[PDB]
DNA sequence: TTGACTCTCTTAAGAGAGTCA
DNA sequence: TTGACTCTCTTAAGAGAGTCA
């Protein structure tokens, strides 16, 4: 709500469930070769959440609290970040996963960033491999490697040069 | 439907019309320090577009050829790819930029592969600054850097750990 | 047969808001 | 007041198909 105060207590309360989830210990790449441990607080994959959540999405969810007597409402991982500009030169901020996993709420894996920041990270090589990030990589990214391209470029004339 | 030579003479068309496109050279980032130059055949930004050429979007285009009283049409960028698979790991193949300019058609500009190997090149660090895509980028991605997080992971209290 | 427009859709990282009990 | 559901939207890399002359 309006007051920092009330702001804080939000941010406290959150904290206080999110710290209640089972703690999922997951194992992940963290490039040049290199294993690491990540301990990641998984939302329940089902009704109940905890207290002040709900599901708006298959991997969505949203925190609610009533201040004043108006319900407040706000995306279940952006809680941590609302004393920070919700923009970035111009772009949205969003809640950005370091670990890679959706369900989770630690807020030591979350950072606060635009979305092609958000995206990018999919494809790093990680803290470990030359990730270059400023506000680093916990692993890895998903997507990093070699890819499946089908076909490369080419020309049947000779019209064209790179 | 269409047969394979009448296939290649679509490819041949296209070719001979897009070869006169208006040929812009570019200097472009390649990673580790280096700079190098691409000669990107860019579409015109408002109609005529050329024999075959029509805008469907902002940044869309598509390509029609009429044969044997049949109307056959494709994404602008996918013709090179005709004689291709059209998908790889359960994926569709996308026509992919590794010069990273929507209105270049140059085919020695062009890839063809999943959406994700696709989106992933525009955070590449370069042929010279460690691309690992099996089909070598032309260029470091534009997104390649350090980022510009606002917030990094942080907690109030003491519930979690990394 | 062709040009120049029109419309909506896909994906996977992310969002906001309403209906009931 | 709190819980458990419902719906559609944003972005930036990409798509297919209709109308009219
Ligand atoms: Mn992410
Ligand atoms: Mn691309
Ligand atoms: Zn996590
Ligand atoms: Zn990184
Ligand atoms: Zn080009
Ligand atoms: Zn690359």
């Amino acid at each position: 709500a309006l007051t920092n105060a009330q702001i804080l207590a939000v941010i406290d309360s959150w904290e206080e469930t999110v710290g209640q989830f089972p703690v999922i210990t997951h194992h992940v790449p963290l490039g040049g070769g290199l294993q690491g441990t990540l301990h990641c607080y998984e939302i329940p994959l089902a009704a109940p959440y905890g207290v002040g959540f709900a599901k708006n999405g298959p991997t969505r969810w949203q925190y609610k609290r009533t201040i004043n007597q108006v319900v407040h409402r706000w995306g279940s991982h952006t809680v941590p970040f609302l004393l920070e500009p919700d923009n970035i030169n111009g772009k949205t901020c969003t809640a950005s996963h370091l670990c890679h996993n959706t369900r989770c709420h630690n807020p030591l894996h979350l950072c606060w960033e635009s979305l092609d920041d958000n995206k990018g990270r999919n494809w790093c090589p990680g803290p470990n491999g030359g990730c270059v990030h400023a506000v680093v990589c916990l692993r890895q990214g998903p997507l990093y490697g070699p890819g499946a391209t089908v076909a490369g470029p080419q020309q049947r004339g000779s019209h064209f040069v790179v």
